[PDB]
């Protein structure tokens, strides 16, 4: 292999990003926010990731990224839930959120 920094699910071991896909949305990639009840979430965001499905519709309420909504990201081989798809927004339209501690980081 190449040995490239990419992150894979941590429960299943599928590839969902890369280091290359980092996007600084406001300045920088990592966002330490808080889902409603108060629990941290330390939020890396792609411009791009693979093997994710979504679920539901989208959200505008709680939305930690100012004019876009949300939808829950769940692995779509294994289901467990690695962030949340971003939409609806300026530039870019489109972002994956995701939870640093559901993935890990390695060599592809
Ligand atoms: O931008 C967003 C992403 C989704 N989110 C969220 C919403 C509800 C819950 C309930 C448990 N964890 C949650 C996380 C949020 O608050 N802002
Ligand atoms: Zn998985």
């Amino acid at each position: 292999g190449s040995g490239a920094s990419i992150f894979r699910c941590r429960q299943c071991g599928q590839t969902i990003s890369r280091r290359d896909w980092l996007l600084p949305m406001g300045g920088d990639h990592e966002h330490v926010v808080f889902n409603p009840h108060g629990y941290i979430h330390r939020v890396w965001c792609f411009s791009l990731a693979q093997g994710l499905r979504l679920i539901g519709a989208p959200s505008g309420e709680h939305s930690w990224f100012k004019g876009y909504d949300w939808t829950i990201a769940l692995c779509g081989q294994c289901g467990s839930h690695l962030g949340w798809h971003f939409e609806g927004g300026s530039q870019p339209q489109t972002f994956f959120g995701l939870i640093k501690d559901a993935l890990a980081e390695g060599p592809a």
